[PDB]
């Protein structure tokens, strides 16, 4: 189960 | 299960 | 089980 | 040439 | 030539 | 020639 | 405003 | 603003 | 503002 967020600016 | 978020600036 | 934040600025 | 595997957990 | 593969649980 | 591998557990 | 080459070998 | 060349050999 | 170039041997 895979979470790939490398750039993450999200509120 | 995997967690990659290089870069977070996240709230 | 993997975590992978190099630049975690994060709030 | 190039490889790029960031998340990789083939068998 | 290059190889990324920065996280790498393959069998 | 480049290698990057930070989180390898691989078999 | 964002930047995202990984693997750059650009002229 | 955001910059991100983990394999970076550009001229 | 973020910098992350960590294989750089760019000219």
């Amino acid at each position: 189960q895979i979470v790939y967020k490398p750039v993450d600016l999200s509120k």
